[PDB]
């Protein structure tokens, strides 16, 4: 990772919190192409000082995202590890993450919008699958909206997949259980089972989010009941707009080896 000095970063408003992290809007002062000076809007993702012992996994997450370059993967600009800070500096995405956007625009997101976003996410995951690169935390909170749909010019929405954060292979068990049903059953059994099939399950859960208007699946269940949901081999209810429900359930297969390739997922989406 490129090293960015603290002096070149300005922290502005808080945008929220993640697992052992806090996120801010900020500005990066930099020399850009042709030697021009720029003040660039950035997302600043800060590891909590109390959780400094996760710094390797925290940065390994971003390192994953920058191993490869792709139009549907968030851009990491660098890191700031001056002083006692562990900061990831990322591109600033004006419209934020899809969990919020789906709730706020629930009245005007239709089947075609959801299909286009699902296709784009499946394209990103196919690229990761072809490169045998595990993401490990696919969810609507980690999908960023670069561009809104503009029917007046035909333009579809455009999304990117953000970094997974600290890996489920190192997080406390209680956090993994709270993350059912994004974390697949085999990873609740043994977080070391994380592998490419993990991301097919979580893609199903994310498609359920995209079809459910801001709702979080199983949010009414406490952690014990989420565990028992897996023990009883239940599936998520179909979204009211159920066009993708069979794909959701085929991806959320309790047998990891039976989950379909992202090539097959893409062919299924193109059939609709
Ligand atoms: N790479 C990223 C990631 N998230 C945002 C973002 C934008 C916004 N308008 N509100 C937000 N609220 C929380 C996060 C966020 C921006 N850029």
């Amino acid at each position: 990772f490129h090293k960015i000095r603290n002096e070149d970063l300005i922290f502005n408003e808080s945008l929220g919190q993640g697992t052992f992290t806090k996120i801010f809007k900020g500005v990066r002062r930099e020399v850009g192409d042709y030697g021009q000076l720029h003040e660039t809007e950035v997302l600043l993702k800060v590891l909590d000082k109390a959780h400094r012992n996760y710094s390797e996994s925290f940065f390994e997450a971003a390192s994953m995202m920058s191993k490869l370059s792709h139009k549907h993967l968030v851009l990491n600009y660098g890191v700031c590890v001056c002083g006692d800070e562990n900061i990831l500096v990322q591109e600033f995405v004006k419209f934020g993450s899809l969990d919020t956007y789906l709730k706020k625009n629930k009245n005007c997101i239709n089947i075609l919008w959801k299909l286009e976003v699902a296709k784009q996410l499946a394209a990103a995951m196919h690229f990761l699958e072809e490169n045998t690169l595990i993401h490990g935390n696919v969810c609507a909170k980690n999908i960023l909206l670069i561009r809104e749909e503009d029917r007046k010019t035909g333009n579809p929405p455009f999304i990117k997949l953000s970094d997974p954060g600290i890996s489920i292979t190192v997080l406390p068990k209680d956090i993994l259980q709270e993350r059912i049903p994004w974390v697949p059953p085999e990873c609740i059994e043994n977080p070391k089972n994380l592998n490419l099939a993990t991301d097919k399950w979580s893609f199903g859960t994310t498609l359920w989010e995209i079809c459910s208007g801001g709702d979080k699946p199983l949010s009414a269940l406490d952690s014990q009941r989420k565990l028992q949901f897996y023990e009883d081999r239940h599936q998520l209810p179909a979204p009211k707009a159920a066009e993708l429900a069979n794909l959701i359930n085929n991806c959320m297969d309790y047998e990891p080896d039976h989950r379909p390739s992202f090539r097959a997922i893409i062919r299924d989406l193109n059939s609709l």
